[PDB]
């Protein structure tokens, strides 16, 4: 077996090869179905969605016909909703009025369609909500109880504004804009860094969905909101500063607050009264670090919240009445009556609690049914804690009076607020998970008593839509067709669903499917193709996809992988190998989806004469909690074994793989593992190429690394062995093997990780190559050019072998 | 001619090689002072105090100068430690009392020796100057009028302290340590960044050398000081804040202040009166931007200052009477009363003014004789503005009353303060310069009416000590021996001089020389070796020194260079050349000094089989102002021509030079020219290694850049052509030719320079290599290791030749 050598292109030649092969907007999303209610008309519903037609992301609509010509395929035409000459990231809507509310760059706008007014046949002019606020307004939301009232964040304080009457008013006075960030670190209604970046919670205030009518003729509106104090949180810089809770250090001091807003009969604000918790957050919510999720029950009786402890091994779903909040009062004497007056039976209600010895994965599945009984709450939740796979559970919890009393003046023990679990039925089960992250959620048909959900049941390589009864869980019907991975949303009316779908050979496609039942059985569901929303681009003419392989690992698990064979493969020749890797939690690289957009250059590597390989090691997602928990306290230690094992599987199966010329490359956690690969297994990996690597886990934030490695004090050995900067001596003492890539202005994986590794590489007397991208297509073009040229000169070409 | 290729060592072998050649390898005695013993029975005439080292702290030593020597033998002066080790970079001294003052770590200490109290025979214990000041005290100075009083700087304000009574007091209230430096950017008695970095002025206050006695039996002590406001100056951050005046942008607002301190008969402070100039600085000193130097006349009658304009083409010497300062008064009537109280005859006295079409070079030479006439002042100054070479000039200026009167209410016209010149005599002349920087200065013997000075009269490759009369200047006697470059100081008594000397073959020695006259003529001076202070290490066996060469350039100047011939030079073989370079203003690499300490590694390159070349192109110092003025407005445009001309001279003279394997390397301005070399002349230079280079003149400071390039608006093309980051597309599209080296925390040539270059190299599609030193001997050893390997792999070795 002779060694294949890649063509030794010059720098200018390689650049021209990439500019030619290089020569992709956001697919329709955030769908919403509105019924026409016109017996005489041809359409049943109108759908609204956000999409990109190099254009602005904007609102569109399409008409859903009552019947279709089944010999033909219906292409829905995209009608623009807005009359334009930046982008809309998201939008709010209110069914009873037809009111849209959205943000577009610097402005908060509104229009009306599909309400009691009716349906437009032409683009609508966006109506600016006028303001006196100097700076940018963020996170706008319609009040569900009254669509004339919006809310938004301005300079870390909550504001409200009436779109009809032009009235505007600040609700919180927690921050001053002229004051600097070091002295003033408080905020209201805003999710802080860690909750946005590690828990995917972006809003920090929640409109109460119902209005309480006052005897006078007016009404009371409410806003639950978190208030944050980041004073004791660590500060860091980059070429102004921000608050980054480094692992083992302080997270922000949190609490819940209620803004109570009084309006008269004419829609004019009578007064605003900010209210705080009757006892501090630490007392009521013992051991809780993070407010992971929050909201209200359907009728606004209780606020709810999903609460985590610091270690993220204890989760709590807690109901919170508005009666628990009392006015923020100056005078302690006037205040003391307000505390005593609140009854002792009015308590926080921990309606659900669970624990794990691995970690809690937060998700967006949580559905609360209407209250049939004052003493009970009925809801669907998802959890991995019972079986190690995420499954839907229908739960009923009794709302009994707490044994603890506030008049006694004592402090409450852990279990004082626990509610008894009356019922707890498993809706789903098996060796596969329900998806609750990144848009995946449930849709609950309350009439037919069904629940739609996305799952890995048919394969860990494909997401599919399913439906099941929640009253008597039996058969789970798959609604999406096999051979594609899907991403779906279901109409609020539960008679339609849309799927964004693709597989390895075919680019993404968006289609509408009508749902039906047989007359005899409403429980049973069938689907029928209705129309195309976005047609597939067609198979890319010069992109050759990889083959999804697998193998039975010594670890017990099956491990899946992608293999790009070298193009124009000559028999009796062995080829240089490039291992691409991410390998960290919350990500799966290997699945039946189209990879020719993001990972197009893995094809390009195959075209040059490289064997590209991707392998999802233990710790990757969509394989259950036990699979994910394999590296708890052991980040860096187990991942390369999996990668090497899968690499050796392919080597004995395919002798076109040269094991002597193996390179590895990854970004972020992939860069981390690329460095570990060169440190631990230099016998296997000739070159490592680390992009934005994590080199030292004490430099990373609380929410992420404490979940997977615990508090640093309790795991000095795990933090040591998993940090590459504290093991610089283990890198090779020969150059052209280690390449570091990093942006200067990196917000997640700071340049500190790179420069501390560099600082320790200099101590150890070890060689490295470095590239920087100080601020953009230009950087990406240069990265790919430099990367290919590096693999050529130090791995693939004939000079590569002669260099050693 | 066969090409020689260097032996391709591994990274471990090179590290080892460097470690062994380093294994065989301290501040030489400096800041000397001669104190007379005054004992007609003792064996010693003088004791000499000096700062010196032996990896030890730099500390004060003393040595005994004997009245006679054994003239056959050679006397080694033994170093007696003056201080007892603690439970020093500079020092102050009071002759009449024998008081030493110096900062050592956080503390300011004092001891007594060589005064009335006599001479110690053992080390003294340093006495701490006690303080209530929280922060570190800087720049301690003794009041020459009273040795009980010191001044120091603390949190950018001036303080004083009495070392007998322990009274401590704050004189200025200009800065608040609590306030952040965006708000608080004022300082008192401190030289700002540009004046420390580009003019070598470190102190910003000056004690008046005499005390004015009061009627009560007390006295008035005085301190002249500069007050700086840096509010309008540009700020930069480096991984704390910096006030960095970028070229074309604002320098600090400056003024002179005067602090009148009233002391009673028993040495207690009665009062402190802060005093400002009668009219603002801009009115009294029209056109002045920089306070370059300042002090007092010997009798404390006037303050003097050397004032520069922004272009640095006008130098003034002004006398500033203490009568020009009135107290600070917020009250408007009280202040207006004080202006009219000062006579109109009290005026700034511009005793000297010069101009040039090139630039003013600031120096430390300025000597004022005792005032005989109240309307005449006599002084020695040095200047290049007459002949183009720096020479000593004795001047007598007449102190007439100005024509401008403060009562008339107008503003002074630009020459109203200019004194007439009664006499101006050249003490020296010729095609060579007097040295006035980096310790070089004059010593004026006022009895014999001679001036001792250092200069380049015998050669531009050696500094020598000379003496000449200032009354009837004729014969200039060289006092130092040929075949060595010298750095000297003369005893205040003018009967001794010390020389720190070396040459190309011999490491540095420090020897003492006694001065005498023949009995018939005190004007004539002879020298005799007296004793050694520091013995030579001897020629080191490892180190082969370079040969100095010269060539007659086409530009009309002789240009000098150094040549390291390869070690074990083979017949019929051509070797790879490394051109090492600085090539910027104020520096001379090529002279008859020992280069085996700092430039040892140029010898190491010759031991590996490289030809090493150093050439002092036009712009270098020690060749007069015309030679230096070559690149006026044209930095980066002429330097490489001279380098390439000198290299071609050596090539046709020596067949062992391989002109197809030339690399270039340098730091700071040498890194700049290394980039320019690869950009302008890719034909000659294969590889360029640029260390901490200026890539953009608009990012460098005012004091340096505007001196040589003028203001950017006056020189659009020079700034474009001279800034390499503006011309990234002119770099090669072959990799392994450009290596950038930079520290991350550099505060002179900032990382900004490299990061913007990288941005434009990335945007232009050009390859580069990069190494960083995030903060130390480790950094240096890795730099050397990487630099030898980089040249091996990309210029010298066999693989390098194949790699093209
Ligand atoms: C890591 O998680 C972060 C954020 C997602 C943060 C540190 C990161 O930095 N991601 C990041 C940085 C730079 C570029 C990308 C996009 N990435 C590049 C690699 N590409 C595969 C590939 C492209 C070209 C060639 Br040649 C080989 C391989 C996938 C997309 C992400
Ligand atoms: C430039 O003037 C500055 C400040 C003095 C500011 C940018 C500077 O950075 N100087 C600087 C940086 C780093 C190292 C030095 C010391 N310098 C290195 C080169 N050396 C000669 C040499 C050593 C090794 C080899 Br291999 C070849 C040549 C002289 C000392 C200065």
């Amino acid at each position: 077996l002779e060694p294949f050598y890649v063509e030794r292109y010059s720098w200018s030649q390689l650049k021209k090869l990439l500019a030619d092969t290089r020569k992709m907007a956001k697919a329709p999303h955030d769908f919403m179905f509105v019924k026409r209610n016109d017996p005489d008309g041809p359409h049943s519903d109108r759908i609204y969605y956000l999409a990109m037609s190099n254009r602005e992301n904007t609102l569109f609509y399409s008409e859903i016909p009552k019947t279709i010509n089944r010999a033909a395929v219906l292409m829905l035409s995209w009608k623009p909703l807005l009359d334009l000459f930046v982008g809309i990231a998201s939008y709010d809507y209110h069914q009873g009025s037809g009111t849209f509310l959205f943000q577009a760059g610097s402005g908060i706008y509104h229009v009306k369609d599909g309400g009691p007014q009716g349906f437009t046949q032409q683009p609508l002019r966006p109506n600016l909500v006028e303001t006196s606020c100097p700076n940018i307004r963020m996170d706008p939301k319609l009040c569900p109880a009254d669509p004339d009232w919006i809310a938004f964040i301005h300079s870390n304080d909550i504001w409200i504004s009436n779109i009809v009457t032009r009235e505007e008013r600040r609700l919180t006075y927690v921050h001053n804009e002229l004051a600097n960030m070091e002295e003033d670190a408080r905020s209201a209604g805003v999710a802080t860094f860690v909750l946005q970046e590690e828990f995917d919670r972006y809003s920090g205030y929640w409109w109460c969905p119902k209005a309480e009518t006052t005897p006078s003729g007016g009404k009371i509106l409410r806003i639950l909101y978190e208030e944050n104090d980041e004073s004791e949180v660590e500060i860091i810089h980059v070429t102004d500063s921000f608050r980054y809770p480094k692992t083992g250090t302080a997270n922000p001091k949190v609490t819940f607050k209620m803004s109570e807003i009084m309006i008269d009969a004419e829609g004019r604000i009578i007064d605003v009264i900010d209210k705080e918790l009757i006892q501090p957050f630490e007392i009521l919510f013992e051991g809780v670090e993070y407010i992971a999720r929050a909201g209200w029950t359907p009728e606004g009786k209780y606020a709810w919240s999903i609460l985590l402890d610091r270690s993220q091994t204890r989760l709590q779903i807690v109901l919170i009445s508005p009666e628990l909040f009392i006015p923020v009062e100056d005078d302690v004497m006037e205040r003391q009556r307000l505390i005593e007056s609140v009854p002792d039976s009015v308590t926080p209600l921990i309606i659900y609690e669970e624990t794990t010895d691995i970690w809690i994965n937060i998700h967006d599945i949580f559905h609360v049914f209407p209250q049939s009984h004052e003493e009970e709450i009925e809801f669907i939740f998802a959890s991995e804690c019972k079986t190690g796979f995420r499954h839907l559970y229908k739960i009923t919890s009794i709302l009994k009076e707490s044994k603890y009393k506030r008049s006694s003046g004592g402090l409450p023990a852990p279990s004082d607020f626990k509610c008894p679990i009356k019922e707890e039925i498993a809706i789903t089960s098996g060796e596969w998970e329900v998806l609750g992250r990144h848009g995946s959620n449930i849709q609950v048909d309350e009439v037919r008593r069904l629940v739609y959900f996305e799952g890995t049941k048919d394969s860990p390589l494909e997401h599919h839509l399913y439906v099941v009864s929640y009253v008597n869980p039996g058969e789970v019907t798959r609604l999406t067709d096999r051979g594609y991975s899907h991403s779906c949303c279901i109409s609020q009316h539960c008679d339609f669903f849309i799927s964004k779908y693709s597989n390895q050979k075919n680019p993404h496609c968006v289609s509408l499917y009508k749902l039906s039942s047989p007359e005899d059985d409403p429980t049973c569901k069938t689907k029928e193709f209705w129309a195309t929303i976005l047609d597939s681009a067609g198979p890319l003419p010069d992109y050759t996809p990889p083959e999804i392989f697998s193998f039975e690992s010594t670890t017990g698990f099956t491990l899946y992988g992608m293999l790009y064979k070298p193009h124009d493969l000559q028999p009796g020749k062995k080829y240089p190998t490039v291992l691409f890797i991410y390998g960290g939690p919350q990500v799966q690289l290997v699945n039946n989806r189209f990879k020719g957009v993001k990972y197009f250059r893995l094809n390009t590597l195959a075209s040059l004469g490289y064997v590209v390989v991707v392998i999802d090691n233990r710790g990757s997602c969509h394989r259950g909690l036990k699979f994910e928990g394999a590296f708890k306290y052991k980040m860096g230690q187990i991942e390369i074994d999996d990668q090497v094992e899968g690499l050796q599987y392919l080597a004995s199966r395919y002798d076109f793989i040269d094991l002597d010329r193996v390179g590895i490359h990854g970004w972020s956690y992939g860069g981390y593992l690329s460095l570990m690969a060169l440190m631990q297994r230099s016998d296997i990996f000739r070159v490592a190429i680390a992009g934005a690597p994590v080199t030292l886990w004490i430099f990373y934030d609380t929410g992420y690394t404490e979940r997977y490695m615990g508090h640093p004090d309790q795991n000095e050995q795990g933090y040591y062995l998993g940090s590459v900067a504290m093991q610089a001596e283990k890198f090779p003492s020969e150059p052209n093997r280690l390449l570091l890539l990093h942006g200067f202005l990196d917000e997640n994986v700071h340049f500190a990780h790179t420069s501390i590794l560099l600082s320790f590489l200099v101590r150890a007397g070890k060689p490295y190559d470095l590239q920087i991208y100080p601020q953009v297509p230009e950087s990406g073009e240069h990265y790919e050019l430099h990367l290919l040229h590096y693999l050529q000169e130090n791995l693939g070409s004939r000079i590569a072998a002669l260099k050693v």
